[PDB]
DNA sequence: ATGCATGCATGCATGC
DNA sequence: GCATGCATGCATGCAT
């Protein structure tokens, strides 16, 4: 159907937030997003969900997505019971000293789970932890960590969160040594086996490394490869193609440009990722836009396109870790 | 059109101050100009602008005009957005130790957002943070540097600042271990995801180990050369000659001199870089007012020129960044390869 | 006035 | 041995 006609008559800013929160369904991202939620639906027993891709294959886009999804089924039951709550997110936080910081964690997670209806759990075991003077949590600096994570815990099971999300879990990797890496995951495993609460990971690459330091990962939690489209099947570039005419008949511009014929371009810098790609194509939009032109050139494409030094590195970096989702089975 | 005529009855100071004051709109500046301007007007999702060029190019008189453009442009609507600051920029401190020292960058970063007038910002962290009864916004040793960053990151987005701009970007260089330095870039990468701000880095060429840290950071930065002038080519010949011209025409003197003539000596000694030639040109003016000369000479310029020594360094750093800086299209082909068919 | 909250002063383990 | 940061120790202030 495209966007609608009447958004030319609108200034440029108008248009161009349309085009950024237009949302294209994808069936990769309707499989992912599908997959996870009913992962969600049902543990099974496993503390943990990880969700690794390409970087700009939709990782964050579909976490978002869920949190949506999750408190449409959850305010229903919101109304019932005030205190319960749905959905709990945060970014990792990479940290600038040797190794991650989870005191630090902590504090923001603490932070991250904070509820209007304080009343309800004022008091978590706290040195002066709860709000006061002001809307936000001020947490203690001299609470030492078992105490802080103590208070998490005790703010976990009474909120009793549906899942826990952790953006970028990247950071969690970065520690001081080789045979340090050991203690995180399973730290962070055993907080979620206290709480009761499920843990989902997303993040790039990175991550595969630290997730499968030993088969009890593999059999304690789940896989979700948010796969990009690859070039190699024609299946994925009729895909491919396939969004590229939506954005096309999207992108409020006098005159549709023609940005299915540069497919192969589009996928030399993209790499078979829709974020990437939407990115490049809000750039040029932006472009378009602050000229006031009527249509898209491959000029504008290239100006505003990654440098081939970049994408060179990208590749790379995503066709390693493609490799190395290959673990043969023991048999 | 040449400098104001009467400024040869003032005196000295005024007719340094005038020239000091001058500014030079040569192409590749005007480029790279546009280019940053139009990526700060869209971030897209992007998370850092790696601005690089040799020592004296023009980079941080780049940051100046756009901090100043941006302010002009957004004081319109700041009549109307009292808390917002437009546009905020720190240097990065080269630290004693080893490695770089995140809490002084934290507390010269919460330093720079700073407006006298307490009501726009009241509160900006847990404790030890707030001012002490005076503009100043000191911080408390006592304070932890995670904390640090908080308030830090709670004061960003109250702010919300267009870009947040971290010159002289080559100190983030400064670490103990070498995979440590992706580390180093992670977290401000970690702080501007969270924040949502996007992040200017100015530096020289040695800022080059970050450009490929990880591919996650290759897709979240954009590149901007800053390109000085190469005497290969006959077009950067010309708009150095073009520069020359307007620098000898503008300089206040009794006569202007033909510093056209010499262009080889001045890109010998300069490496095409139009900072250090006005750098140099502002020296041996100096000079020449202290002598009250009517003209300039060679000589003169000789006398303050760069030893030959620095430029041969500069030229030899140079290499190696522009090297690092080339792509082909026998790249591009070779990536289109391994990608599948390639045209 | 007596216990408790907090802020500053040692102090130590780390880090080198 | 200096430099660094967190932790606690001591001490004072508070306030009921
Ligand atoms: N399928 C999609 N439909 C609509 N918008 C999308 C889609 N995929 C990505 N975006 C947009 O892209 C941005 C988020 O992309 P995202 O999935 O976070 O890339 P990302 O690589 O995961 N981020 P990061 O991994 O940290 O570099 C938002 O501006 C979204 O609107
Ligand atoms: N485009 C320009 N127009 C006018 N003056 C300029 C220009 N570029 C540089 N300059 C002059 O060069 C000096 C500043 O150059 P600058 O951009 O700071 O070089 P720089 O390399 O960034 N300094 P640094 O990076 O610390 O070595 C001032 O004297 C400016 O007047
Ligand atoms: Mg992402
Ligand atoms: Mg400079």
């Amino acid at each position: 159907t495209g966007f609608p006609l009447e958004l030319l008559t609108r200034p440029a800013t108008e248009r161009l937030a349309y085009f950024e929160n237009y949302t294209v369904a994808h069936p990769r991202l309707k499989e992912v997003y599908e997959i996870l939620m009913r992962t969600i639906a049902e543990p099974a027993g496993a503390s943990f969900i990880f969700v690794y891709g390409a970087s700009g294959v939709g990782k964050t886009t579909l976490r978002l997505r869920v949190e949506q999804k999750l408190t449409e089924l959850a305010l229903p039951k919101l109304e019932s019971d005030r205190a319960r709550v749905p959905v709990v997110g945060i970014e990792a936080i990479a940290p600038e000293s040797r190794y991650f910081n989870w005191k630090e964690y902590y504090t923001r997670a603490l932070i991250t789970l904070e509820e209007p209806l304080i009343d309800h759990k004022f008091d978590y075991g706290v040195r002066g932890i709860s709000r006061d003077n002001f809307g936000k949590i001020n947490v203690e600096s001299k609470v030492v960590a078992p105490a802080l994570r103590r208070a998490l815990e005790n703010a976990l099971i009474h909120r009793h969160p549906d899942v826990f999300f952790v953006d970028e879990a990247q950071h969690f990797g970065k520690v001081a040594s080789g045979y340090k890496l050991q203690d995180q995951l399973d730290c962070l495993k055993s907080l979620a086996n206290m709480t009761g609460i499920l843990h989902c990971l997303l993040g790039t690459y990175e991550l595969l490394t630290f997730r499968n330091l030993s088969g009890q990962l593999s059999r304690r939690s789940v896989d979700i490869h948010f796969r990009r489209y690859c070039a190699d099947s024609p299946e994925d570039v009729q895909a491919f193609k396939s969004v590229l005419l939506t954005f096309q008949q999207h992108l409020p511009l006098a005159e549709t440009p023609n940005l299915v014929d540069h497919w192969e371009y589009f996928y030399e810098r993209t790499l078979g990722c829709i974020g990437t790609l939407k990115d490049w194509l809000k750039r040029v939009l932006s472009d378009a836009l602050d000229r006031e032109a009527t249509t898209i050139t491959l000029k504008d494409l290239q100006k505003r396109a990654l440098s081939v030094a970049q994408c060179q590195k990208m590749f790379k970096e995503i066709q390693e870790g493609e490799r190395q989702l290959s673990e043969t089975e023991a048999d």
